[PDB]
């Protein structure tokens, strides 16, 4: 049978399993009850891109599948004691200064950090927002029912991307367990090694590069699990609620071993009424999906690692491998002969551990040689030139989805000039894009941009850009040249630009340049070396929106 406290949603099948699980069980049915950011997709047409052509991404019948292809499964097996030594390793990285010193926050400080849009739950009413506007008196309830060890009604939905499925709790559950769990959460105080989760994407490499070069002959040794929440057991749930009660006020342990208690056997509800009885997995919604992941994941790997080099895990300290991670991507950086000894023994570890990693030739992790080849969160190193000849790193992505995402913002003035700031401060590597980004921000100068985006600037934009970059946007005089070219290939392959956008879109910067003045688009250095005039810029700086 279902446990106890989860036969709540057995009272409710009002009809008769639809799915077709194996292994999960689907006790029945219940009854049930993408624009364009236009001043930036403007001038991208008349330089010559094509909108059309970009990358861009329901079914309650492919749905259906990959519930069925995925999430019905049994418990991954574990190597027996397999947690107490992860809980072993947690040890050697857990912070002293921190020790049951975390606790809740206040409303306040938590609708800084949440979306008034979060989808209402299945059986709920409310949405994220309708419940910070009438019902915050019912989740300080829960709070305190959870605070004291009382059960609740615990249930996820389940929904398609908008075929992955998405399994998330009631908007009232993640506002309960977000106001507690916050810092922990949110990673306040980063207390998983090598999490980036909270990293600006424009400092990122450049961090990376100064541990790459403390070793003699670096190597990267990727992680690629597969379907990674699928693979978390309910064990591994266990091991991180212990590692939460290290962290958290004794008050709160209660709260954590309840909460974590309805984790272990979660009632889903598929958005078309389905219902199975998930046995412990990782429903993304959650809102410890990030930070329970990357801890799970670096525990896992520290442990795997050290299980094939031989490295005590007693206490590799540093500079025999640097771990960094963000949910379950991510990659260790380590010298050539422990890192090819890890890519040879890693596999056969982590699986017996739970976390069965990709199908691979000669079944071994994939190896980075070079630093440039590093992939990080769906990004790579992209090398730049100041005009003073120093070098640094910047975050490389594929052109053709930069200008996607740039376009479908799925729309203001005021908000396509945080748009481009933002990606003016993660991409001004790239000469199509960062000229875009001007020409954009060079609109309504009176219009002061929106808060509603990743970044956005107080003043002047540019000088903002110095703010966080270190440099000036005119200082910027070259990025490495087979790495450009090689994420512009595609921009070629898709036929998605002309040969003749990278000329047009410069001749309309040099137009509005040329004439006196102090235009925005004589930031970016050639332009202004073709007009010959130059920006100056005053005060700005930069600030988070979202």
């Amino acid at each position: 049978v279902i446990r106890e406290h989860n036969k709540w949603i057995l009272k409710k099948v009002r009809h008769q399993g639809n799915l077709n699980t194996k292994k999960t069980l689907n006790p029945g049915k219940l009854s049930e009850q993408n624009i364009y950011n236009n001043q930036i997709g403007t001038i991208m047409t008349e330089a010559g891109i094509r909108l059309e052509k970009l990358p861009v991404v329901t079914d309650t019948k492919s749905f259906h599948e990959a519930i069925r292809d995925k999430i019905d499964k049994n418990e991954n097996q574990q190597s027996p004691g397999l947690h107490d030594k992860l809980l072993e390793i947690f040890h050697t990285i857990a912070q002293p200064s921190l020790r049951h010193t975390y606790s809740d926050v206040t409303w306040e400080q938590l609708e800084a950090g949440v979306n008034r849009k979060g989808a209402a739950g299945f059986l709920e009413k409310k949405n994220v927002g309708e419940v910070l506007d009438s019902e915050k008196h019912l989740v300080e309830q829960l709070i305190r029912d959870l605070k004291t060890g009382r059960k609740i009604r615990y249930y996820e939905t389940a929904i398609p991307k908008n075929p992955r499925v998405i399994q998330y709790p009631e908007a009232k559950t993640r506002l309960a367990i977000t106001k507690v769990m916050y810092n922990w959460v949110k990673q306040q105080p980063v207390v998983i090694p090598g999490y980036e989760g909270k990293t600006p994407l424009f400092n990122i490499f450049n961090k990376v590069r100064k541990e790459w070069d403390l070793f003699n002959e670096p190597v990267a040794v990727s992680f690629d699990t597969k379907n990674w929440d699928t693979q978390v057991t309910s064990r591994d749930l266990r091991l991180i609620g212990e590692i939460q009660k290290y962290y958290y006020r004794k008050e709160w342990h209660k709260f954590i071993d309840t909460i974590t208690d309805h984790m272990v056997e979660v009632p889903v509800i598929t958005a078309d009424g389905e219902v199975y009885i998930r046995n412990g997995q990782r429903g993304s919604g959650q809102p410890d999906t990030s930070a329970g992941n990357s801890m799970l994941n670096v525990l896992t790997m520290m442990y795997a690692f050290c299980e094939s080099t031989g490295v005590p895990y007693k206490s590799f300290n540093n500079r025999v491998a640097r771990i960094h991670v963000c949910g379950d991507d991510g990659f260790l950086i380590t010298e050539k002969g422990l890192g090819l000894k890890f890519a040879n023994n890693g596999m056969q570890i982590l699986h017996e551990a739970g976390k069965p990693q990709k199908i691979t030739e000669g079944e071994r992790m994939k190896v980075a040689y070079r630093f440039e080849d590093i992939e990080f969160c769906s990004h790579t190193p992209v090398p730049v030139r100041w005009s003073d000849n120093t070098s640094s790193y910047m975050a490389g992505r594929d052109t053709a989805v930069i200008l996607s995402k740039m376009a479908t913002r799925l729309g203001t003035i005021a908000y396509e000039k945080a748009v481009a700031f933002s990606f003016l401060l993660m991409y001004s590597w790239n000469p199509l894009v960062r000229r875009i980004c001007l020409l954009v921000l060079s609109q309504q100068p009176e219009t002061t941009p929106s808060t509603q985006t990743t970044y956005y600037y107080k003043g002047d934009p540019i000088g903002a850009y110095k703010d966080v970059i270190g440099k000036n946007l005119c200082e910027l005089k070259r990025t490495g040249f087979e790495k450009l070219a090689n994420l512009n290939l595609s921009l070629s392959t898709l036929g998605i630009w002309s040969k003749h956008t990278s000329k047009r879109i410069i001749q309309d910067c040099v137009t509005i340049g040329k004439e006196e003045g102090n235009w925005l688009v004589n930031a970016d250095r050639l332009i202004s070396s073709k007009t010959g005039h130059l920006y100056i810029p005053d005060k700005g700086y930069t600030l988070q929106g979202k």
